């Protein structure tokens, strides 16, 4: 059974072309609408299609954002089209697994994902974040379930830009965003003048989860989230609280030292990385490019590095000027001699 529609390509000139697909199958939903998988008739390639109710009182923000983005570690918008009350259909690349699902197979077997995979996956997530943040886009929903994963190639793609937004100095933003477990403390204190650094809090939570086998901060609610954070970081400094929201009763608790938090044969360089990501003071957190340049990811800059299945690594070093624009000298670390 073949559906043909007139769709504009995601990146190109506004040149609507007939597109045909088959094998339609519901795989998802949300308050937005429904998500399908489909096979493109021409290439045979697989696709997800996010179908979203649109009014005419607004440009869709997810769409605006997806048309600007072009990057190996971000899911690609292939086409978009309208259908029957009118819906928007985003046609995305389909990747059958996520970090969350892969990590969960490990965890259900009381096992720990090998560190090489943790390096690969985290590195590519940091790239994707350098890319979007250079446009001033904040994802606002970094979690393992939103990291697409081809486990044979170890390629990771960031997906689900339905909370993503451009942040502008002096335009306030909603404090209750991000999935709870991955939600930065400034957000829990109700900050509305936050930066892109909330995505970096989230990323360190993903890293920490991948080293622990489970979420580091499993909060009963928006507010118990803060308590869970405090058990590990301890109560924040008066200056820390001011850096989060310059404008809540909790007892006084000391920091658990970072080395006691993770399994004992955990590499120092992961702990060191983690600790510069899960900082209270938002401006103390590493930028995504600085995090890519961290020494934890040095195995990935070795010229002989190989996936455990014997294949080569995916592309790790093909940086664009866009991608490097926040700190260009980092290229000396980032692009190693052998490229
Ligand atoms: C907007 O939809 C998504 C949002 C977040 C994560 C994945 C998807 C979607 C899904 C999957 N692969 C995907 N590849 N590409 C897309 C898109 C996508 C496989 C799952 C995890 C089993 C189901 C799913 O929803």
């Amino acid at each position: 059974k073949v559906t043909t529609v007139v769709a504009t390509p995601g990146q190109g000139p506004d040149r609507p072309q007939e597109v045909s697909y088959t094998d339609t199958k519901v795989i998802g939903n949300g308050s937005f609408g429904v998500v399908y998988q489909a096979k493109l008739c021409d290439s045979g390639e697989l696709v997800a299609i996010k179908k979203v109710l649109q009014d005419k009182r607004f440009k869709n923000r997810e769409l605006q954002i997806m048309r600007k983005l072009d990057h190996c570690n971000i899911v690609r918008l292939r086409y978009f089209f309208y259908s029957s009350e009118v819906y928007l259909n985003l046609v995305l690349d389909y990747v059958p697994e996520t970090v969350y699902r892969v990590a969960r197979h490990y965890s259900r077997a009381k096992q720990t994902l090998p560190v090489i995979y943790v390096k690969l996956y985290m590195y590519q997530l940091f790239r994707s974040l350098a890319y979007i943040h250079s446009f001033g886009i904040c994802h606002r929903d970094i979690k393992p379930q939103n990291l697409l994963l081809d486990p044979d190639t170890a390629v990771l793609k960031l997906c689900d830009f339905g909370s993503a937004k451009q942040l502008v100095r002096g335009e306030p933003n909603v404090s209750y965003i991000c999935s709870r477990y991955y939600r930065a403390p400034e957000l829990i204190f109700g900050a509305t003048d936050y930066t892109s650094s909330i995505d970096v809090w989230s990323a360190g939570c993903v890293l920490a989860e991948l080293l622990l086998g489970q979420p580091i901060f499993p909060g009963d609610s928006g507010v118990d989230q803060l308590v869970e954070i405090i058990k590990v970081l301890g109560t924040p400094t008066r200056e820390q609280i001011r850096e989060m929201n310059p404008n809540f009763k909790f007892p006084q608790i000391k920091a658990h030292p970072w080395t006691k938090v993770f399994r004992p044969r955990t590499p120092p360089e992961a702990i060191a990385l983690c600790s510069r990501l899960l900082e209270y003071t938002p401006t103390a957190r590493l930028t995504p490019l600085e995090a890519c340049a961290h020494s934890f990811f040095d195995e990935l800059r070795d010229p002989n590095v190989k996936l455990p299945n014997g294949r080569d690594t995916p592309a790790l070093f093909n940086f664009t000027t866009q991608e490097l624009s926040s700190n260009p000298p980092l290229a000396t670390i980032l692009i190693p001699p052998h490229a």
